[PDB]
Order: C-alpha cells, then structure tokens, then sequence
C-alpha cells in the first residue's frame, strides 16, 4: 500500500449535481473520498510519477471529489487482486479504472462509465478486412491485464491466443510479425497508434466483445455511495467526456464509435454490389501517394484511405501509375472507379468530379542551391520553371509570372529531378511536398526558394461524373473524418528535419567495409 | 445569391437555455434562422465545398438552431456587403464571421464572440525573443485581409510592413527569409504551423494588438435575435469550446492561452538570479536531442525545451556533448545546469534528480537484415547484444535474458551502429528510435526484431539533485503541457516511412552523370 496526491487538470469543471439533502450531509461528514489505484500502470488511465497521482481516471476522480466538496485521497496497490480487497475492507471507497469484465466480481458494483471505451481489432497496413471468419487460423495477441482469457476464447474461438505483459507489447507483436492480430483497449491502442506506431499497424474494426467503458467500482452493498458518484458521472456532459479525450491525445479514438456515416437505400445497395473499389493513384507523388520500400501503399492518401475504409466498410484496391495522363485515362475507362489523390483541377471539372479536398496546401518554387538559382519567385524572368503536364497552376504561373519560362513534365517527380539535373531553374510544388523532398533527400543540393502568389492546391478523391453513388459515399466519410485527424496524419508524413548528411556518411562508410 | 445546406455534424450539444415563452413561441413562429456568409471562405470558420457549408462558424451556428428549435439555413453572398445589404432586408436574420473590426462599425450588434481568437506573432523556428524596440525596422508580413493597416503602423510603427493575399503567403515569408516576423490570428496561424510549418517557424508571444474573437451580426434594428443567441452562446461550456477548437485541429492554439504555471516567489527570484539556464545534450540521440543540417539544435527535446521557455520565460542554452559520462560530467561540474533528455534510471537518483517524462517509450531489439539475425528477444541465447554503457536498461535486460551477451558502446548512435558493423548481433533501443533510424536511413539493412519484455523506458529533463528550485520549475511547466501536444510532437518527429532508397538511387544517378 503507497499513498498518491491527486494533481488531475487545473482548471475542473462544475456539473448540474442533483442530490438528497440526506445525501449531501452523509458527504459532508465523510470528509474524504478514497480512491484506491492498481499495479500495473496502464495509461491514459493511470500516469504515476513520483509521489503524483494522474491520468484520465484521476481527471473524473478529480471531478467527482469538486463537485461533491469533498477530499481527495489516493492510495496505490502492487497488484490488482490487493486493491480488490481494499475495496472489500473498506480501506477505499472507490476502486479506479475498472471496466465490465471486474464486476463480473458480484462482490462489486459498477458506476456509469467515465469514459467510453470499447475493445477494438488491430492488424498490420497491409492486412485488408477484418476477418469476419472470427479471426480463424490468426495468432491473436491481448494484454493479460485486459480481457480474461475465456472471454476471448469463447468469443474467438478459432483464434490463438498469445498473452503478453502489456497492451504495448501485444501491440509490437502484429508490428514485428510475432502476433497476426491484436485486441485491445480502444483509447490505449489509440494512445499507442497515433504516438509512434500509426505506420505499423491500423485500427481495423471493433470486437464484439462486449466491456463497459471505463468506471469506478464501489463495493457491492455500498449502494449509496454508488448514488452519488452517478449524480456527478451522469452531469458531466459529452463535451466534457470529449475535451478530456483530446487532451491525452486520443483524438484519433472518437471515430471508433465506429459506423456514424449514415447511408441511402441507393448508396448501401451500390455498396453491395461493389465491395471492391478500384483506386488509381500516381507511383511517385510523395507524401501524397507512394509505395513504401515495403511495396506497401503509403502516404496522406493512404492514410485517409485506411479511415474512409473504416467508415465505409468497402475494400479498397490501389493500381499505381506513373504519370497524370495515364491515371485520368484509367478514370474513363472504368479500370479505376476512382483516383486517390488530384489536385482539384476547373479544367477537369469538364469531365470529373472531385471529393471534399482533404488537403489545402500553398505552392512555392524550388531551385538548385546554386549561386546561380533564382533567389525567389519574384525574380523569375527568364528562367525555366517546371510544372507537370496539364496542371490548373501552368495558366495561372505564366499570367502572373509571364516573364518565366514554363516547361512541363508527365509526373511530379520529374518535375523535380529536372531541377536536380540543370535542366530547369525551378519547379512548382506544394508547400508540403517541397518542405518533404528538399529536407529528406536533397538536403544541400535543392532549397525553397518563396512562395508562389497562387491561390493554395487542394488535394482530393475523384470520380468520374457519372459515379454518383460512390462520391456521395466517399462525401459522406469525409465529412465524418475531422480535421484533426487529418492535420495528425498530415504533420506526421510531412515529419521534422534531421540530419540525414551524417547518417549518409555512417551507411557509405560501412559500405566500404 | 445561393443557399447552402449546413452539414450535419457529430453529435450537436444540447445548452441549458433560458427564455421568456414570448421570446419560444416567437421563435416557433419563426421556424426558420437564417444565417449569411459571404464569398471570401476563411478557413477555419468558413469553407464551402459546392452546396456543403462548414467550418467552426458553421458549428455554432448550429448549437444556435439546435438549441432554440429552428431550422438552420444558409445563404452564401459574393460580397461581403450584399451580405449586408440582406441584413438590413431581413432575408438574413444574422451574419457569420465578424469580429473586433466590425464591432467598430457600430452599424450592426455583435454577439458575443462563440470563438475567441486574439492576433499573435511568429518568427523564424530559431529565434528568442521578440525584436526589441517594437518591430523596429523588421519586416512584418501579414495578411492584408487580417487587419487594418493603420492598426499595425499605430502599434509597429517603425516597422517595415510587407502584406500579402494569404495568411499563409505571409508566413511563407518568415519562412523563407523573405520577412523577418509574421502576425496573424491563434487559431489560423495554428492550423498552419501544426500542420506543415512547424519546422520553419514558430508561434512567439502574443501580439500587443486587441481583436475581438469572432461573434454573429445581427441587424441592429433586432435587439430580440440578440437576446436569444447571446442566451445560447453564454450557456455553451467551456468544454464545449474546446471540443471544437480541437476538432478543427487547432489545440495548438490552446497553448497560446498564454501563460498558466504559478510559481513561488522563491522560484521567481531563483529565475531572476539565474535568467539563463545551460542544457546539456546528446549529439546524435535522434529524434530526441540531436543539431539538425542547421547546425541548429533539433529533436522532439528541442521543441518540448521551446514550449518549456513560453511557459517559464527562461533563455536555455544548449551545450552538446558526445556522449552520457561527458554528460553528467557536465552535469555534476555545473558547467550544465540541466540535461535536456536522459533515461530515467534508478542508479543515478542517488546524486541525479529527474522531471516527469515527457516521451514514455517501450524497448526494442534491432538486428541486421541477415538470416543470422535473431528472430525475436527470446532468440538471444548466446547472442551478443550491445547497449549503453550505465545504461538503466543493462541490469533489466540480463535479469530477463539471463543467456543474453551484453556488450558496450559510448553513446546510442555507436551502439546502434555496432549492429551495423557486425560486432553486436543486436541493440537495445526505445522503440521510437529504432523505428526512426531502420526506415529513413537504414533500409534494407537493419529491422525491429521484437519489443523486449522491460518495463517502458522513460525521456525525462535530469538536474542535479540539488537543484531544486530549477527542477520545481521545470515540473510545473511540464505538467502546462497537455499530453496532446506532446503527441502531437512524438508524431511528427518519428514521421513516416517512405521510400529512402529510390531516392537514394536518383541522387546519385545525377552525380553519376
């Protein structure tokens, strides 16, 4: 047994509380409320550091000992099963971050969750569809703390299960090809997803297992002090309930109240009959639609890719091209039902149909870090400028720019390497493709030069115009997908500048050995 | 003249209002709230995508409708006063989108504000401080739509002001050394840096410039509409505020509320009689604390130092050294006041004192890209690992992989590349790392293994266990930081894998030929 001091948020909100006046003098004697808290320390719920206790848990903790004018204390337990007997002793008043597989007890009661949280499936980037076969002939991998053992095996059955210390050790295991598939607590495997793993594994679907979201437990007879936690938990309304969960970052575990796109007696019957949707997308238009060194499709694209499956439930299958001409021409024909990622594009507008943009991003020049190269785009007279083929920016460049000699490539990787090789001065790109390429690959030889005076590029799915149900399909998912999401899957491919030029030299000089 | 459908979104807030039942069924009478906006579409609070209307404006205006039993329509006007000229008419019942500028008019009643938002400035990612003297004979940029010329040549009025169509064009400037500071408002200015800019520039302080936050208009002529918004817009929670702010990802913008820490007088002297604070760190510890192509100092430690400096108003000073003993010899001999990133260790708490950590990290094994190589940590039997010298994580490992060989290097940059060479068959590194280094600069010679079964190893700020007025500092700035922007920072610094070696093989195909 170790005593804690609960530090949980500074400023903690005043909910409506509703109690008998009987109710309120009983709290008003018992002076301090009890909170008792577990061995292994799984966060967001339970952060311990030093003699503080705080998390997610302690933060309703916190709440419920404000609203009610009482004292908060902490206790903390080596393991589990000790703190369920300090609940029984009473030693506690409230047990902390329990959910429904430890009452589940009938020694203990369950207060209204806290915090919503279901059990979710995770599989590599690669892997497509949940296997709806009850993830038969897979190696499934849980925390030992999360779920009991025969919960799982009687839910799935088929599956292998493996038990590992942690959620995150579980979770490296689908990463590091020792486990197929891994079952998890939602708002941890967010917390662990969006941190540092988000490009080994995905969020694929929830499990129908059925826990309660997260709550405190109050031992069994206790009934009034069950009451009275419930006023408070009910009073806390949902922008509370979402405020906190953005704050320990788990705003990418809101969508997993998972199926919300509410859709037609057309669209879903579309959706039907063609599960499998056909995505055309350029080889080298990086970070917006690459294959990694994997031969996995990856990038911005494939990334909101990845959520429009979650939110739709259709397959994606991705056909790489290597130049604008040639993805458009696959858009006619129907060999593609739809383009990952183009700009928006007027001119197009003739034939196709663009999705709500997912991104908006302004354009710069980029040139050789010559003596030479243009200093910036307000000095562009007479030099060569490269822009890909057919693009919406090449009548606007030359109206304001006139003096600047536009010359056109097929995709946007040439349009760069041409500025590498010494034949263009300059070529145009968006923000975050230029600030990606010149710090990852080309630091020292390429530079930003400025801004281009253009209106900002804005990157979408598209559709030829008679696909309707399917753009409204896609529409409908991409209003459900918020913009944090997308600036988190945005920030995180654009990255931050190393130092690639010491780490060039490290591979080059093992090489010679 | 053209009308737009409000796009539902999530789940729309229920506020507690009160009205006089004159004032209901007048509203019952109504049926029908019009709101206007008007051509220029400012991202966040305005977007339109064909005949969808969105954005934070569009949001509160339907907490409005919502909540007082109407329903919601919007009409989209290509000037901004025929917008105007509707208010007068009654075709709109309100306008969306104006804020302190406009409540200078006088012409019309301003709600008050749904979203505050207050002008801040940016420099260049480098910078301390302001520029002293106000501006002076700097080049400010900013959106020649943000404010109103005179407003700024009041307050910097021996600056050189340089405007632009975009607010982005404006910081593309300070980014690209075409102006020396950017003014623009919190919660655009967010978006953008969290979104791409993030390397190139940062958020400084607040600027000395009082804008309102963004409110409705409604005719003035109609002090009834006014009464019941106003009942709406007060009753909406603070949680509710930020709810949205962070949907439209602009919980960076939070952090510019903008100081929060108190601290004691004994503290506040301390930081008078030592206003500069020396930092020690590892070269080469990517992405942690690491001198980028820059020779700037760079690394997830380097922007949590950089939030540290905001909260607290010290100056640090960065004083890299190659490796750990180096370190805490500095450390000790007080040429360093604080270490900027260090392992949690229990053997060092003797003389060490550590912060709350602000990177927790589980542990892994990178081999090479051999069949040799051990397939997972359980396959360590007999095989040389290497790891830190003192490392913490030295003793845990061969407590839990008794048949396991360590073997030492100076610093995590050598003992990574030991596997490289062939004198280590593997290496103990957080995960973040390993992933880090293995996709951008090792492709296809390196990999994770599998995660080790360790407790997760924890990045902390080390003082001296004396100092204690500093680490009491430092602990109060850090809990300042919500663990949203923490991830936020992680993410972005472990980036994602792309395709190292095609462009590794483009590179020197041009220095080829």
């Amino acid at each position: 047994s170790q005593e804690l001091t609960l530090v949980g948020k500074a400023a903690v909100p005043d909910v409506e509380v509703a109690l008998d006046g009987d109710d309120w003098r009983w709290l008003a004697r018992k002076r301090v409320l009890t909170l008792g808290v577990y061995a292994p320390d799984i966060p967001p719920f339970d952060v311990t550091y030093g003699e503080r206790y705080e998390g997610l848990t302690a933060d309703y903790m916190a709440i419920i000992a404000h609203n009610l004018g009482m004292q908060a204390k902490v206790l903390r337990y080596p393991t589990r099963e000790q703190a369920l007997s300090a609940l029984e002793s009473g030693q506690i008043d409230l047990i902390g971050t329990v959910n429904g597989t430890d009452g589940r007890q009938q020694s203990l009661r369950l207060s209204v969750p806290y915090a919503a949280d279901h059990p979710v499936i995770v599989m590599p980037i690669g892997a497509r569809h949940v296997p709806a076969s009850n993830l038969a002939g897979q190696r499934l991998a849980v925390d030992i703390n999360y779920l009991p053992k025969e919960t799982l095996a009687r839910a799935y059955p088929q599956a292998t299960l493996h038990y590992f210390p942690s959620s995150e050790q579980a979770l490296a295991a689908v990463a590091y090809g020792q486990a197929d598939v891994f079952i998890g607590d939602a708002l941890t495997t967010s917390h662990l997803v969006s941190q540092s793993y988000f490009n080994d594994v995905r969020v694929v679907a929830p499990a129908h297992i059925a826990t309660g979201g997260e709550s405190f437990g109050v031992r069994a007879d206790n009934t009034r002090l069950l009451r009275v936690v419930n006023a408070v938990l009910e009073a806390i309304p949902p922008s509370e309930h979402r405020s906190l969960i953005y704050r320990w970052g788990l705003g990418s575990s809101i969508s997993l109240d998972f199926a919300h796109p509410a859709y037609s007696a057309r669209e879903q019957q579309w959706m039907a009959d063609h599960p499998v949707v056909k995505v055309a997308v350029l080889n080298l238009f990086a970070p917006f639609t690459l294959f990694r060194t994997d031969e996995q499709f990856g990038g911005i694209s494939a990334a909101v890719l990845q959520l429009l499956q979650l939110r739709t439930g259709l397959d994606f299958e991705i056909i790489g091209v290597d130049t604008v001409e040639e993805l458009i021409a696959k858009l006619r024909s129907g060999e593609a039902d739809m383009a990952g990622a183009l700009f928006v594009n007027s001119a197009r507008e003739s034939f196709l149909s663009f999705s709500r943009p997912y991104v908006r991003n302004g354009m710069v020049i980029v040139t050789r870090q010559d003596p030479d190269a243009p200093v910036d785009a307000d000095h562009l007279d007479g030099r060569t400028v490269a822009l890909v083929r057919n693009s919406a920016a090449i009548p606007l460049l030359q109206r304001r720019y006139p003096q600047a000699k536009v010359v056109t490539a097929d995709n946007p990787s040439e349009a760069m390497l041409m500025v590498a090789n010494g034949q263009a001065d300059a070529v145009v790109q968006t923000q975050i493709s230029a600030s990606y390429y010149v710090n990852r690959y080309f630091a020292g030889k390429l530079r930003i030069a400025s801004a281009l005076d253009l209106p900002p590029a804005e990157i979408a799915l598209a559709t030829t115009r008679g696909q309707t149900e399917l753009m409204s399909i896609l529409n409908k998912a991409l209003y459900s997908i918020s913009n944090d999401e997308l600036a988190s899957i945005i920030s995180r491919w654009r990255g931050s500048d190393g130092d690639p030029r010491t780490w060039y030299a490290y591979r080059n000089e093992i090489y010679l050995e």
